[PDB]
Formats: structure tokens, sequence, C-alpha cells
């Protein structure tokens, strides 16, 4: 247990972040209430922490430092964060041209709550995920590659505006950072999602085993030993209900305005299905199944569906889908709940914590 290497994941999907901070907020409860210590958090017991678009704001307010390098937020303060700054973040903007949001408010607040803090600061590892939209490749904001690539030291409220910043809801991004020979390094970015990490767990076990070759600490998934392995992944949900989904008969005459509205839904919820198929078959066949925890809604209703409504109501409604998914089954014919296998992870973070110590 003490060579294990523990990874979080937390999946994009706007407001719908509510879901997996809700379950953030019971683990972290769990953890404090085991280890005898109300200041316990995540940070303290992953070894890694990855997260796109609002997962990824989530990853950056509870692994970024205060004053006293403890994690900036708490798993509880998280939902407080949705409902308090939820309905500015996706207040439209009303401008004819250009996307539903300006983007002021979003990058305000994450500038107020992380302040000229980096990336290099970080009390572990981060994955966070963009796109570029000038080099046109994927950039992926991590601690490690920092020794080869320092240009990568950017700002957290830079990566964490940018990781949220989907087309059509708010504007790309446009930000510098400074070389090893001190020359001006551009990013334009775009959300994680489009980088086809809405789900990002797979791309933070791969962060994880390009460090088994160079840190000792991540040492035992060396050569994808996925048994010494434990990943906690959440998602945000999907819906598979008629009433919000479409026929290819309808589609037929559909224009370019219809299918933006709705590509980048079918994208993530795509992301969501391939990246769970891909670790589930991994730890099958390392007969390591239970090692890989999978916190995912498949049954969206109503206004719970669309992930800019930050409506009172409708986040009270994610509140209540996020505290109703710890209650279901973790699978079909298997009645052991959410909650029973979050308890479980919980106590093994915690012994493995008390191991290295």
């Amino acid at each position: 247990l003490g060579e294990m290497v523990t990874v979080l994941s937390i999946d994009g999907g706007g407001i719908r972040g509510i879901i997996p901070a809700t379950i953030l907020e019971f683990l972290e409860g769990q953890l404090q209430e085991m280890d005898n210590n109300a200041d316990a958090r995540l940070a303290d017991y992953f070894d890694v922490i990855g997260g796109t678009s609002t997962g990824g704001l989530l990853t950056a307010m509870i692994s970024t430092p205060n004053e006293n390098n403890r994690p900036f937020a708490a798993a509880k303060e998280i939902v407080p964060f949705y409902f308090e700054h939820g309905p500015q973040i996706f207040n439209p903007s009303g401008q004819i041209l250009g996307p539903k949001y300006d983007g002021k408010y979003l990058m305000q607040v994450l500038q107020e709550k992380l302040g000229e803090t980096r990336v290099h600061q970080a009390l572990t590892e981060v994955v966070i995920s963009s796109f570029d939209i000038k080099t046109n490749k994927p950039v992926i904001f991590t601690k490690s590659n920092l020794a080869n690539s320092p240009e990568l030291d950017a700002k957290m409220y830079d990566i964490s505006y940018s990781t949220a910043a989907a087309p059509t809801y708010f504007p790309p991004h446009y930000f510098v950072t400074n070389t090893s020979n001190g020359d001006e390094y551009e990013f334009n970015l775009v959300d994680g999602a489009v980088a086809t990490v809405a789900d990002p767990a797979l791309l933070s076990i791969s962060v994880a085993t390009r460090l088994a070759q160079k840190d000792p600490a991540f040492a035992s998934i060396r050569s994808l030993n996925y048994k010494k392995m434990l990943l906690l992944s959440l998602g945000t949900g999907t819906t598979s209900e008629f009433d919000k989904t479409y026929t290819a008969k309808e589609a037929a005459t559909w224009t370019a305005v219809h299918w933006m509205l709705v590509i980048q839904k079918m994208t993530d919820a795509a992301s969501s299905y391939m990246t769970d198929y891909y670790l589930s078959t991994a730890f099958q066949a390392l007969d390591s199944k239970n090692n890989y925890l999978r916190v995912q809604e498949n049954a969206l209703t109503g206004t719970t569906t669309e992930m800019d409504d930050a409506s009172e109501a409708n986040m009270e409604l994610l509140v209540q889908v996020g505290e109703n998914l710890l209650k279901k089954p973790v699978s079909e014919d298997n009645p052991e709940t959410y909650e029973e296998a979050l308890k479980r992870f919980a106590k093994l973070l915690s012994d493995r914590k008390k191991l290295r110590a």
C-alpha cells in the first residue's frame, strides 16, 4: 500500500461541477474524521490532481497554496464558490457578436482567489488541460515538464481561465510567460474539452506514468503496474433520456448554428464513455478493477443538463444530484454504493499517508 500512486481526476461540465464538488466534500470530510485532523486536505493524500474546465478550476483551488503553504480551498468551500460566483460567471453579456459570456467576471474571481501564484507552487502534481488555437496543439499544465520547459510556469488564474474557456461560451485567452533565454512565450487557449480531455483521468495517469520514469516516489507504477495505482475519477454527469437527445431524421436539416450548440455536449459525453472504457480495460487486465473508482451520474434530467444554468433552483438540483449519487450503486448487479466505495477509498488514502510517515 505504501508504494501505491494516488491520482484524483475531475471532469469538466460548467456549473455541473457542483456534482464532483459535493462528492469531494464527502471524501475530504471522511479523511478529516478518520485522521482526527479538521485541517486534512485532498492535496495531502493525492500525488496527482487532474481537471479540465470547472474540474481544472477546482484542481487549482485545492492544490494552490495560501500564505501558510496549505491548500487555498477546503473541499466544503467549493459548492459555496459555485452558489456565490456561478450566477455572475454565467451572466449573459447580451453582445450581438462573440460568446455567450464575456469572461470578465470569471477572470476577476480567479485573479482574486488565486493571486500571483504559479503552477510551480502547486502542493501536489496538477494536470490542467487546454488547447492552443495558434500552435494547434493541446497545452497541458503540470509541475513536471517545467524542468525541460520553464515557459510553462504560467499563473494559476491564466491556466484556470484557459481550461474553462469553452468556445461560444467564453472568449479564448491570451497571455505570455518567459523562456530560459528571457524571450516571450505566448498562449492562445481554449477549454481542455477541445483537447478531447473533458474527462482527463487517462491523461492524469499518463502524467503519473511518465513521472515514474524520473521520480522515485512514483517508481511502483514504472512498467504500467496499475495494481499499485489508486484512481478516483469524478464525472459531472451525462444523459441518455430521449427527451434530451436527437434523431438522425430531425438533424438532417440542421445548420452550423444548431450543430455548434450540441457538438461539445456530445464530444464531452463521448470523452466520459471512451476514457472510462480505456481505464476499465487496463485495470481489468491487471485484475485491479477496484483500484479505479469512477463516480458518474448517468441520468441527468430537466435543467441540470445545461452546463451554464447558474439559477439558484438549478444549483440546488445539482447539490441533490451529488447527494443522491452518493447513495447510488457503483454498477448494476453490485449494491456497493458510491458513499461506501468512497469510505473504502478514504481509508486507503489515510493508510497510505500513515505508511509514508
